[PDB]
């Protein structure tokens, strides 16, 4: 029983998640390549996998906003600074999904690169903004982070609130370009899912931030109001999501068979939306009708999100800019160049203008603002490989 | 845009009466070398599944259970064994790899890929005569001894020795399954339960006799396919498969298994040898009864003889193995071809 290995590593908050980031360099040799070997350091890391559900014996915190982590290397690609991995860790499952951006960790990605040697130092101010251009490895995509600067340093802490984030903190400018999928698959603005059986339902289907199934709240019953625990002790209604869920990904030609969606869980998401209506949030605030464009709720891994996760609000902002997507209706239809949009943990502004070239819409940027910090440096252990 | 096809070394063998694709555990490519959606997805594209026209006609698959086979062989770690052996049952219609269970034919050729593969200390191999290779079947925890010809230092594959369902004879291989029972043999507590033997020991197997479901025991693929578990009779003569004549005095009993299967599952002939020793199964009393050491039994392509003693001391029955001979070759060697993961 050798001593535990060192592995230098930051955990960080990125808007409403956080994760354990890694430089690649710091990695050891066997996990500086994608394979076995990363995932299954990255696992014990994080503390799965674990029948128990808790990840107390890892840095995770048995929940898909803290299962999570984030490999950073110098970038190859021309007029970029950063590569991005991103790695959704499986709570009970061996396993590290691959596929996907996260947009909230997007966030914390350009400090890390700029307190971490990873940018080229000639593009730090001393003071004022550092524009981080980061390639999404995950996605084949350019992001591009705005990361205040103070004294060389990055400007950790300030007074921008994001809902779903305790603390206020310096505010991140994130801008996600040419998000459009590599923007409809079925190639329509809205779709009928038929579940034999089950019921048929109107869909807009988008790939843009994550490829994303949005849904009326009212076809299921719902209003578009509902916090967690609406949803998440409701057997029959996650069944119901995850079932309709498979269908649009058969639909989107991202599945080819509908069991391929059990063991295919973090793409497509799926998620319900509907007109303005005022509630109580998660933290007991009151969202009121006219604070927002739209209400969103999403479904992560099968649950209820506590707020929305970063890709689907690129999603939102897309869908919402297209006159006729479901998006687009429960925000009052017509031309849009932003919503705010009202998640269980509060509300997002989501700014992206579409603009027609030859009779066809064309998105170059979706932007949005979170923040970032620091929660813990230094090494994280686990036993040797 | 469009990768290149990836090349992965295999090699494609009729181990008993099935064939499968065999890979050593480092051929894989990376993400295939431990369990999960990647390896699924690898020996799906091998196989050509999911398949909604059933025939396979895009992969390595057959379009049968005995066809659509995927093996992972590695030198083991284990105390006491030479070899990992992890058998995946591919579907043909569903987008699933079947890991619950062992291959009782392709056994056979586990014992001969190892060999040839280095998977087993050349310290083990005689230089002309049989190694004994030791397996551990990692699907269902259980050791399996496979005593396998060598001349020359290399695998004999050819002979003399026949087996109903094999088209042509090869070289005699001897199988034990060490103690099959699961670790119980009887998982209701009872011999026969409401009629039917459910017994676990090869695989777990739900034997009823042939007169219950409206059948005879007779009965060829063609009498219930267009119309585990497994019917018993007592012997009867019929015309197998291949158009020979099995004599009801060659047999102590006949055993269908499910489709229909074309002869007889490896596992399932376990199943039932180890039934037959047990007085009071319904496999034992298709067999007249009494003590039993041995059965040969009819099934659709001819008959298997299987060995299993069964002992008895305070009131209970044990089994040490089961054993029987089958024969495996080589098909085609070199590299299979899916598109990139
Ligand atoms: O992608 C998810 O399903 C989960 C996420 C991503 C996000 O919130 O941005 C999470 O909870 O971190
Ligand atoms: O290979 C098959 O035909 C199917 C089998 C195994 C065997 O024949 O040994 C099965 O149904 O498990």
């Amino acid at each position: 029983f050798p001593p535990q290995i060192k592995v230098a590593a930051t955990y960080m908050r990125g808007g409403t998640s956080k994760g354990v980031f890694f430089r690649l360099q710091d990695l050891p040799e066997a996990a500086q390549v994608p394979g076995p070997a990363r995932d299954a350091l990255l696992l014990r890391v994080i503390g799965s996998p674990d029948p128990y559900a808790k990840q107390i014996d890892g840095m995770g915190g048995a929940t898909s906003s803290t299962s999570k982590t984030v490999i950073l290397s110098h970038s190859s690609k021309a007029n970029h600074d950063v590569d991005y991995l991103f790695g959704q860790v499986s709570i009970d499952k061996p396993f590290v999904d691959w596929s996907g951006n996260c947009g909230n960790l997007t966030a914390a990605v350009g400090a890390f690169a700029i307190s971490n040697g990873l940018i080229d130092a000639a593009r730090i101010p001393r003071n004022g903004v550092c524009t981080v251009r980061i390639w999404q490895a995950n996605i084949g995509k350019t992001i591009i982070a705005h990361v205040p600067i103070t004294d060389g340093a990055v400007q950790e802490t300030g007074d921008f609130e994001l809902d779903g984030v305790t603390f206020p903190a310096a505010e991140v400018q994130i801008e996600f370009m040419n998000p459009a999928a590599d923007m409809f698959p079925t190639g329509n603005l809205v779709d009928v899912l038929e579940v034999p059986g089950i019921g048929r339902f109107n869909a807009t289907m988008i790939n843009a931030g994550i490829p994303t199934i949005f849904i009326n709240a009212e076809d299921l019953g719902y209003t578009g109001t509902e916090l967690q625990d609406d949803i998440n002790s409701d057997n029959a209604a996650l069944a119901k999501f995850e079932t309709i869920r498979a269908h649009g990904a058969l639909r989107m030609g991202l599945i080819k068979h509908i069991d391929e969606a059990a063991s295919r869980q973090h793409t497509p998401k799926i998620a319900f939306v509907a007109p303005p209506k005022s509630y109580a949030s998660s933290s007991g605030k009151t969202v009121a009708a006219e604070d927002v464009d739209l209400l969103v709720r999403a479904l992560s891994m099968g649950k209820l999100h506590h707020a929305m996760m970063g890709t689907a609000a690129v999603a939102i902002g897309t869908a919402a800019a297209i006159p006729g997507t479901l998006v687009n209706l429960a925000a009052g239809g017509g031309e849009k160049e932003a919503v705010r949009f009202g998640h269980p943990s509060g509300t997002l502004r989501v700014g992206a203008q579409a603009v027609q070239e030859n009779g066809e819409w064309t998105v170059i940027k979706a932007i949005m603002s979170r923040s970032a910090r620091v929660l813990m440096e230094g090494f994280v252990r686990v036993p040797k490989p």
